[PDB]
């Protein structure tokens, strides 16, 4: 075994030989072997998993060097090794796809005559992990991404990266956990790499171009897959709510909501005063490019707030949180809640009315945002609650009708999702989703 040095925790602490922390908006080694970090002008830091991330735009002045310490300088040379990153790479656009889509650049290497060592790589919307060993010798792990760009790996999203190498045996890449790509190494010599890991675009085309890395990090053995899930939940901090994007949640910020269980879905309004319904949102298709994706952006746009001051008016909204939330329509806004005595299905699931205004009618609206299910999942539920603080539900949908109107879909709230909270996919699941330049219907 080439593995170094039992609990999973301890393994994986133990094992850690680089592990790049951003604490007072300073990158470091926390690993405890210090290896130096020199950050660059342009690198910049932007929001993270958990904390900042370095977010690399394509430019000279944008990267971040690690020099490795004496002590682990020489640790991939012979022996086995892992790479892990969350990553977050932009939507590429058509194109950009028929422009660029042959140009391979690196984001991550340790490569320098011959330029051994390993590299992550990205070309078009394929994620590419390099081995060359000093002969010259190379093996390569191609992982082409998912043809949907709603459910893609390199499509906007915070993605967790995972790539072991077993010397005796094969390279594995794994994105969230999940095995997508390998490649058998056996017949590689030393892996002469250069003293210097370098996180920066190298040879990109695309001056527009941009990635996210965060928590980089490396380990001396080659982690199997119960290690890599732990690593990789061992991220998702379920006290701050995120966006689709992977993002924390934010007040006062526009969001499209999409139900996780009918994600081809977009949220849109009756009337002022009355109900919400799903409606099919739009699709973009490319049978060339071979690439399609539901358009976003459409539907109606949501806006959290404060139901009574938070810390010191954080800006992120954490698990727990109550709040109002609210419909920007024709840059109007109206409190979504449930009236007394409001219409509801079987006077259980109670039918959401937005710009409810009936004079002497109290309107509940007051909810809590909260993280109840499917850890892996950048999904939110809300809770709605009566002037007595009970609750009224869970934000879901219900099939029905509403007088002579179509049967639809309807927002509601209900308790029914109490009893349900294991499924797998549930109906009281939300995505927020945030305009963001990473993302740009075609």
């Amino acid at each position: 075994n080439l593995d170094c040095w039992e609990d999973i925790d301890v393994i994986l602490k133990k094992s850690t030989i680089l592990n790049l922390d951003i604490n007072n908006d300073i990158i470091s080694d926390i690993s405890g072997f210090n290896s130096s970090v020199i950050t660059y002008p342009d690198a910049q830091l932007v929001p993270g998993i958990n904390g900042k991330a370095i977010h690399l735009v394509n430019n000279e002045s944008s990267e971040v060097i690690v020099h490795k310490a004496m002590d682990i300088e020489y640790n991939d040379m012979f022996n086995n090794f892992t790479v892990s990153f969350w990553l977050r790479v932009p939507k590429v656009s058509a194109s950009h796809l028929e422009q660029y889509g042959t140009n391979e650049y690196s984001i991550i290497s340790s490569m320098k005559s011959i330029g051994s060592g390993w590299s992550v790589s990205l070309k078009g919307n394929n994620l590419i992990w390099t081995l060359k060993d000093s002969a010259g010798e190379v093996r390569q792990i191609t992982f082409r991404d998912l043809p949907d760009k709603f459910n893609a790996y390199l499509a906007n999203k915070w993605v967790f990266i995972t790539i072991t190498n077993d010397r005796l045996s094969s390279a594995n890449l794994y994105i969230n956990g999940v095995l997508m790509g390998s490649a058998e190494i056996t017949g590689l010599g030393a892996i002469r790499e250069d003293n210097n890991i370098t996180l920066k675009l190298d040879r990109c085309n695309n001056n527009n171009q941009y990635v996210s890395i965060d928590k980089f990090r490396i380990f001396c053995k080659a982690l199997n897959p119960k290690e890599i899930e732990k690593l990789y939940t061992s991220y998702l901090s379920i006290t701050f709510l995120r966006d689709f994007w992977g993002n924390p949640l934010r007040y006062d910020t526009e969001y499209y909501l999409i139900p996780v269980a009918s994600s081809s879905k977009d949220v849109q309004l009756k009337n002022i005063t009355d109900y919400m319904y799903l409606t099919n949102a739009p699709s973009y298709t490319n049978g060339k490019l071979n690439i399609y994706y539901r358009r976003l952006y459409n539907g109606l746009k949501f806006i959290i707030k404060r139901y009574t001051p938070n810390n010191e008016i954080d800006s992120f909204v954490k698990s727990g949180d109550f709040i109002k939330l609210y419909v920007s329509y024709n840059n109007n806004e109206h409190i979504v809640g449930y009236p007394k005595d409001g219409n509801a299905f079987n006077n259980l699931d109670r039918i959401l009315r937005v710009g409810y205004n009936a004079p002497g009618i109290p309107l509940y609206k007051k909810m809590e945002a909260v993280k109840l299910r499917d850890l892996k999942t950048y999904s939110v539920q809300l809770k709605l609650y009566d002037d007595k603080n009970a609750s009224l539900g869970l934000v879901g949908t219900h099939n029905g009708q509403i007088g002579n109107d179509p049967n639809r879909d309807i927002l509601i709230a209900s308790n029914w999702y109490f009893n349900h909270l294991k499924d797998k996919i549930l109906g009281c699941d939300w995505y927020f989703v945030p305009t963001d330049e990473g993302w740009t219907n075609d």
